[PDB]
């Protein structure tokens, strides 16, 4: 089983990872989790860091550069991930394509149901052929929490929320940050 | 030996790739060839190709954005190429680094002693790895104005032996001379 968090970065998503990580361990269940962007693994999500920092020239500023380098990025773990699967009951991932298509919205100024989104579905999954998520959950968070650029934050909140209420790429949570575990367990591998 | 081939489009480039080869076979060297970028074999390549023709939004307006896939494409051989060299007396790429920093100068109106050149050099020689050329051979021939300035462009890297040792040549160089002169 698939399962990827998602939210605004400061949402909280590491402690949740962690939360849910234990609670499926309570019951019984072995986890594994990754993290995207692979920082510090990927050259192309590395260019991308750098480019957020002001490198790379104008790289940065195209919206569809950003989202390809992020996308290149998970093609890159496609074995890893099919491994962990097949090696554990639960594989968790912090952030995923969905990350994708809420940012580069946003970026836009798009909606979920607009270019952005249906453009990062049709290359991650259709294309790439990555693996769709059995679950994605939502850490949502207030306007006031994410813009703390902060403009483009609040923008991306609320994409999520519209993907989340679209069954964008598959079914949705929506949680908050103080989530019971092991009944956000029990809910997640019935 | 590694030879790149560069010049603007329409050049005549392939042309010569295919001469060049028969001249080194001619000549008992043995001889494979790989074009950049690598359309339909490179996912980085294709989604360039596809931004060329309005797809993928924003992309293809993005100097910095489309050479970055460039480079990622060659990135994606690195390996092949170095296989290539140790199995081949002449290995010879039609387009390699070189041709990166004279479209993206050129896009820039910039030159070769300008920041998109160094950009491509230390991103693609230094950090990706790929191997410095052991010849560049210019194709300098007889929108248009980007075709222009990229022509310039390539001619200023030529003269500042970018990234290794250069040859300009023109649409009749002679392949078996031109062979000759390549000869280690
Ligand atoms: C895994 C992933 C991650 N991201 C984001 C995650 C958040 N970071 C940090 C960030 C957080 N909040 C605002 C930011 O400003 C910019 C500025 C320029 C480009 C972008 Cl994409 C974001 C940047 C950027 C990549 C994506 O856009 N796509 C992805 O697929
Ligand atoms: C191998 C390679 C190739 N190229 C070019 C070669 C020429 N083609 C076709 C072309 C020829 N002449 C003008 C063009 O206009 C554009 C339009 C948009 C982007 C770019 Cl880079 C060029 C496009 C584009 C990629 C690079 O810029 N970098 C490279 O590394
Ligand atoms: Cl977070
Ligand atoms: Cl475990
Ligand atoms: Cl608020
Ligand atoms: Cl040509």
């Amino acid at each position: 089983m698939l399962i990827a968090i998602e939210g605004v970065d400061g949402a909280g998503k590491r402690t949740l990872v962690e939360k849910l990580s234990g609670a499926f361990r309570a019951a019984g269940r072995s986890v594994a989790t990754l993290a995207f962007p692979r920082y510090g693994q990927s050259v192309a999500a590395d260019i991308a860091a750098e480019a957020l920092h002001g490198e790379h020239g104008d790289l940065a500023s195209s919206v569809y550069a950003m989202a390809t380098l992020f996308a290149l990025d998970r093609a890159g773990a496609v074995h890893t991930i099919q491994g962990l699967c097949r090696g554990y009951d639960v594989v968790i991932l912090d952030r995923y394509v969905a990350s994708n298509a809420a940012y580069s919205a946003a970026r836009l100024h798009e909606n979920a149901a607009g270019k952005a989104a249906a453009w990062v579905q049709r290359i991650e999954f259709a294309r790439l052929g990555l693996p769709k998520p059995d679950w994605q959950v939502l850490l949502a968070v207030s306007a006031e929490l994410a813009g703390e650029d902060a403009e483009l934050q609040q923008r991306t909140g609320a994409v999520y929320a519209e993907l989340a209420a679209q069954g964008w790429g598959g079914r949705w949570l929506v949680v908050g940050a103080d989530v019971d575990p092991g009944r956000l367990a029990a809910t997640l591998a019935p």
